This record gives C-alpha cells, sequence and structure tokens, in this order.
C-alpha cells in the first residue's frame, strides 16, 4: 500500500519549509485581474466588517437545543454541520459515550434534514481522537481495526439520511491513519451512491498538497465526491511544541507560509470540483475573497462552498450568503455539549482568536490598516 | 546528606498513591466546629456580595512603566502588589538573556516606585525560572543550576537593594526539585543577608505540598531568612495529568481529585499559620471558602507582615474588594499583575482559561446557576 500519490505525502512529512514553498507560491498565484478583484471584494468585506463594531462558540448543549437555534440562519442561506464535541477519550468507556452521543445525533440531524441531502441540508462532524481511547498513544494498526468498525457504522447512519458525515482532523501524526481509514471507506461498497463522506486536509501541513492529489485521485478512482474541508489548522502551537520536544516540523512555521499553502491548495481544488466537493472553511476575507474570485463566475449549489466556526464566521459571512451578497453558501460548524467537554476547543478557539497574526485578531487591532489586511501572501 | 530527612520525605511524598497522601492533609485541615461555622458565614457573605454586584482583563499593561502607574488606585484602597514581566519557557539562549534584562529593568523600575515601602506594604516582582534558561525543562540541573543561578541571584541582588519582593514562580512538577535547591543556595547566600524578600510558590495540588512545605520552613530557620511562601493550588493540572500519562506513569504528582486539593490547600495553610515566625505565608486564592476558611484558621491577631492573601489580575479585586480594608475583613490583598504583549500572555491566558472555565474551578461555580451558595460554602474537610 505506497502508491507513488501515498509516497509523496509521506516524503514531504517533515520536507525543509523553504523547499515546499516554490510549488506553493507558483500554484497560489493568480492573474493580476483577479488579484485585482479579490483585492476589491476583500476590502468592501473588511470596510463591512470593521463598519459594525465560551458560551459563544457553543450552539447548544444538546442537538434539539442546536437544531432550534439554526433555523434562523439555515433560512438565510447557512446551513450547519454539527458536533457533539468530544476528542482525546482516555478510556473505552469515554471513547463509548462519544460513539453513542455521535449515533444519536446523526439521527437527529438525519431526520431534521429531512431528504435536504448533503449539500443543502445539515451534516455531521467527528472527531476520531473521540471514538478510540487512546487515539494519539496506540499504533495505528491497533488504531485503525477497532475505529474502522465505529465509522463505518456512523458512516451507515449518515448514508442512510444522506447526510455529510465530515472526519475532522486533529494532531500531524495522526493523518495518517486517518488517511486510511478514508481510503477504507471511500472503497467499501456498503457506502456506495452516498457522497456525504468529508475530510479535513489542514494547509499549515507540509504535506497538504499531496494529501490533495491522494484525496482527489481517491475520489475519481472510487466514484465517491468527497467532500473536502480545507482548514488553515487549529493546533500549530501544540504541534511546534511537541516537535521541538521531539528538527524539522511537520508544519510551516511562518504563517504567510500557511496563507500561501492554503490558496495553492484552493487552487488544486477548485480544478477539481467534478470529483470533490470543496469546503473552504475560513474567517480571512482575504482569503475568502481569493478562493471567491479563483472559483470563476460559473456556480451552482454543490460545486462548493465555505464554511466557518459558530461564533466566529457569521459577521464575515452575513456579508458572503444570500442574492443580496455573494450568493455563496456558508456551512457553520456547530459545536454541541457541555462545557467541560468543549474547554479543550475554546482554548483552541483562544489560541486562534488571540494571536497577533490572527484574521480575527488583526481585524479588531487599530494597528493593522486594510491595505495590510487586503495583502495578498503571494505578493508578501 | 543534608536535610536529608526532609529532603527524603518530598521524594517518598512524590510518587505516594493519592489515597495515601490524604489522610494526614484531613487531619491537619480539620477545624473547630466554631470556627468552620464562622468560615461558612464569612464564606457566605463574600459570595453574596460577589454574586450580588458583578481577554485583556488579565494583563495589568503592555509595559511596567503602564502597569506601575496603574496602581496607584488599589494601592491606595489597601491593596499591594507583585509584577511579573509574562515570560516564560525560554526557546533560545538570547530569549534568555533577554527576559533577564527585562526582569531587570523591571526591578529597578519596581524598586523606584516602591520608594522604601518594603517587601510587605510594597511591590514586588514575580519570575518564572523557565524564562532565564533556554530549554529549561530540557536541559539538565547541571548547566540550570550553574547558569540559572548567577542570574537569579543578581536579580535577588537587585531586590534586596530596592527591598522589594523576588519570588519564584512555581512551574510544572517536574522543575520543582532545581527550583528547591535554587531557593536554598540563595537563602543561604550571605550576598542577600538582612533582605526577607525572597519568596518560592508551592503548589497545592503536588502530592509533595507539605513536606516540601517543611523543608522551606526548616531552610528559612537555619538560614534566618522570612522566606515568603506563596501558596498555590496550582496552574498546570490538566497538563500534568496529560504528561504523566504520556510519560507512562502509573501514579501523578498531582491530585486527581480537586477536593483533594482543596483540602491540600487548607492543611498546608494550617502549617504555614503555625511558621509566620520564619516564613510569610502568601495565601493565593479566589476561592471565597478557602479564604474564609485561613482567614479564621489564622486566629483574631493580625498585623500586616504576619500573612497577606493574593490574586491574580482581572479575577480577585472584586472578591478582595470584600476583603481589604477595616470595614471589610481587615487583610491585605496582593494583587499579581502580568506585564506583556500577546506572546508569553496567550500562554498564561490559557491557563487563565483552563481556570475559568473548568466545571469545578469556584470562579465558573459562581457563575454557573446550578451551583447553590450551599454548596459554594461547603467545608471541602467535611466532605472529603
Ligand atoms: C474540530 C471541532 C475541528 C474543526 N475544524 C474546523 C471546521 C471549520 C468549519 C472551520 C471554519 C475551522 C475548523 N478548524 C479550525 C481552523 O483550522 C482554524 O479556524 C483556521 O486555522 C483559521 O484560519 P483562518 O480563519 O483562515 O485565519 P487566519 O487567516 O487568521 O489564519 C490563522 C491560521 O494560521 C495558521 N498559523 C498561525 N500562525 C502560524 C505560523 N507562525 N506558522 C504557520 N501557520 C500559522 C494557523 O493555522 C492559524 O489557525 C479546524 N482545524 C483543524 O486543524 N482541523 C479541523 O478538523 C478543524
Ligand atoms: C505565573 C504567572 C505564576 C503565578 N502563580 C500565581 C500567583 C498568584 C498571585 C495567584 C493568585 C495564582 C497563581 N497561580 C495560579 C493558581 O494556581 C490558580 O489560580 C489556582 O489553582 C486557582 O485556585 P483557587 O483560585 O483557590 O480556585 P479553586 O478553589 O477553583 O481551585 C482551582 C484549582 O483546583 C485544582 N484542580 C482543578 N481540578 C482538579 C482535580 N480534578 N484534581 C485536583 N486538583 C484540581 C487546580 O489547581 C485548579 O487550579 C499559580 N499556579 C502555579 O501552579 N504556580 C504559580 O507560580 C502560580
Amino acid at each position: 500500500p505506497q502508491s507513488t500519490l501515498r509516497r509523496a505525502i509521506t516524503a514531504a512529512y517533515r520536507r525543509p519549509e523553504t523547499e515546499c514553498l516554490p510549488p506553493l507560491v507558483e500554484a497560489a498565484t493568480q492573474s493580476k485581474e483577479i488579484r485585482d478583484a479579490a483585492a476589491s471584494t476583500a476590502r468592501k468585506l473588511i470596510e463591512a466588517l470593521r463598519g459594525k463594531h465560551g458560551e459563544q462558540f457553543v450552539t447548544g448543549e444538546t442537538i434539539r437545543e442546536a437544531l432550534k437555534r439554526s433555523k434562523e440562519l439555515e433560512e438565510k442561506g447557512f446551513s450547519y454541520s454539527y458536533d457533539m464535541l468530544g476528542e482525546a477519550a482516555t478510556t473505552a468507556a469515554d471513547a463509548e459515550r462519544y460513539y453513542r452521543d455521535y449515533e444519536s445525533a446523526i439521527h437527529a440531524i438525519g431526520k431534521a434534514s429531512a431528504g435536504r441531502g448533503i449539500y443543502e441540508g445539515p451534516g455531521i462532524s467527528i472527531k476520531l481522537s473521540a471514538l478510540h481511547p487512546r487515539y494519539s498513544r496506540a499504533q495505528a494498526a491497533r488504531v485503525m481495526g477497532e475505529l474502522l468498525p465505529r465509522v463505518k457504522a456512523l458512516a451507515l447512519l449518515a448514508k442512510n439520511y444522506d447526510i455529510g458525515l465530515n472526519i475532522d482532523a486533529e494532531e500531524a501524526d495522526r493523518l495518517e491513519l486517518s488517511l486510511d481509514l478514508l481510503e477504507v471507506l471511500c472503497l467499501d461498497g456498503d457506502l456506495s451512491g452516498w457522497n456525504g463522506m468529508g475530510f479535513v486536509v489542514q494547509a499549515y501541513g507540509k504535506r497538504c498538497p499531496f494529501v490533495l492529489d491522494f484525496i482527489i485521485d481517491l475520489a475519481r478512482r472510487s466514484g465517491r465526491r468527497i467532500m473536502v474541508r480545507l482548514v488553515k489548522g487549529a493546533y500549530w502551537d501544540a504541534e511546534i511544541k511537541r516537535a521541538q520536544l521531539d528538527a524539522d516540523f511537520p508544519v510551516f512555521t511562518r504563517k504567510i507560509h500557511t496563507d500561501v499553502s492554503y490558496i495553492a491548495c484552493a487552487a488544486k481544488l477548485l480544478a477539481a470540483t467534478d470529483v470533490v466537493f470543496p469546503q473552504f472553511a475560513t474567517h480571512n476575507a482575504q482569503t475568502l475573497a481569493a478562493i471567491y474570485h479563483m472559483a470563476g463566475k460559473d456556480f451552482h449549489v454543490g460545486k462548493y462552498e465555505f464554511q466557518c466556526l459558530h461564533g466566529m464566521g457569521e459577521p464575515l459571512y452575513e456579508e458572503v450568503v444570500g442574492r443580496g451578497k455573494l450568493d455563496r453558501p456558508c456551512r457553520i460548524y456547530a459545536p454541541v455539549g457541555t462545557h467541560e467537554t468543549l474547554l479543550a476547543y475554546l482554548v483552541r478557539r483562544l489560541l486562534e482568536n488571540g494571536a497577533n497574526s490572527s484574521f480575527v485578531h488583526r481585524i479588531n487591532d487599530p494597528k493593522v490598516s486594510i491595505d495590510e489586511l487586503i495583502a495578498d501572501p503571494v505578493e508578501v
């Protein structure tokens, strides 16, 4: 099981950052016309954002509460991806409870979807670390064989309701295990005809483009239109600190390299909308504007969508969704759970929202101009 | 070996099963029925005041200049301050020396502002040893002691020159031993004689806490220094749990039941309050029940310099507004004031998030509708 696509992923794992960049810079360079139009859109979005000035990140405690609070934005053009927030299960009983929480959430979301299907209707997202009691500490062999039956059962339930089921991306050293899991699922005949299988790839990772080449080819040969959520990445501080402890990082160390990687990978995804459903997860108005223009004038629901986190993205995406704005859909990621189960997620939201490098921090920073906010990362 | 019995007891507690550590803590933490009743009354009053009257709020200022200016208001009210030039986990040798210079310049600025108020009434500084050595948590204790001790001694000399407090913050449990050896060497150094501003944090969620306290009290006696001892419950609980599991340990260095840390804290406070001749106990807590318990445990005789409470800026001022001052409890409180930009502060803010957001934290429970004042004033000695 060492195809040329899989070898390319494994070969990029800790490739020197300096060598990772030129392909990304070239794949991320857009025409002057697209850059100019994206700068104009980005400026307009940012001017709207600056115009109108952890509970905010939790949609509700139960899926029933989250579903009721979602109708308002759903009729404005938003969709949802619900996550029964759990992660880093340390016990078998914890992994079982999270599973039964995901299982019952799928039933509630599936019934609420009511045949809207994978693009117009809500979906679910899961973290594999919630479903295996020693996900980060167990060898991939034993982790695959105990986790695959559980994810399959969830994917079959999502298939039964025709909703999306997305596998979230966590630490860099679990990418390979989750990727072999996605391949087995996309080749499993019990899930045939269902295009709701989803997968996150993190653009701060040096493997991201090769992971996308692998997934694009996997979608094309398997006949599954894989939903690929492109995120920049939530675990940067932790990847750096694990790398320094265990000296080539699996992630970029300059934020701008992640930004270039994201755009490069978005171009690759946008060229493959026949076989994958790109889901561009970002709160960065510049990133959004670039993807919006990179995608061209042709759009239909199901071609691609944007995504955001609940409590972070609605002010930006209220300038995007709907016929009076940009008429592009956005799926809101909806964490569901108690405050205790979501602490680790809120920590990551603190790291994301509080970093001087984050768009969402800079947009409130009176030292940061709009010209700086609309800068094209490749140019910089 | 010097202090062999006390040192062996620390090592012995490191590995002690949690259930074995608890009975002695419970025995020291049990107070009289008249005291428990007074403590419950005081804690009720403190909590009803809090619930009844009321993340950049944790940072006092970006410079020690703005931090020192912002201190006059609550100092006139009777608070004092301990500044930290927010820095930790030096990832480079240049980073350590930079932190050192910022600490050095901060002591000069804090010392000038103190203007001779002394180590109790005037401001002090707190430092994290991980800011002053590159790869502090990774390099050996040979090169740590040999390069950190000269750096902290210089800082301690400057603080002595200005007669201000200099407190060594407590970090991960695996750094406790080297920090304790450092404290001992400084307290025995004649160059620092006559200055009682040397301070040291001990974390009550650690199994070693009462025995570290025995060692420090004993060090205070044989050195002639009146060591300032900041008793905290501990800021790294989630990290310690995760490190112990990843290091493969079968038993943790910290307690795993929050109420065990609460009993540990009260038991350690009792030990400290019986040694105020040779240590200056500094009770860092935002838990009104903990505070009430210590308040009545200390007795009715009080003078500034006997002990103090401490709190973190942005967390403790509402509670200690009900403490400081003749009209309230008439006990002092030193506000810990982090100084810095966004870098290094985010790591502090994460620890504040894990503290302010945990279902077991007092500051979370005080804002939780499902938690009654009854549960909040409950004595952990009795429930354990
Ligand atoms: C489980 C709950 C996982 C969810 N999942 C997810 C799903 C959705 C729908 C969305 C919107 C996000 C996530 N998610 C978080 C995501 O990674 C972050 O939101 C994203 O990184 C933010 O990027 P963006 O809005 O474009 O902001 P910005 O332009 O500010 O970029 C910040 C970004 O840059 C990287 N960074 C910061 N500093 C550096 C340095 N020094 N070097 C390199 N890179 C750097 C960081 O990535 C930072 O976040 C999410 N993340 C994830 O890893 N896996 C998932 O499954 C999700
Ligand atoms: C560098 C900036 C270091 C600062 N230092 C310090 C200095 C001052 C002046 C003050 C006030 C605090 C600290 N500091 C943080 C301190 O440890 C926490 O504030 C403290 O732990 C909070 O406790 P308290 O306010 O009394 O709240 P509460 O009753 O809620 O207890 C919370 C506490 O309980 C422990 N806990 C949580 N969960 C468990 C479980 N399951 N089992 C056992 N124990 C458990 C935790 O300790 C939790 O925080 C500080 N900490 C430090 O370790 N070192 C330092 O130098 C400081």
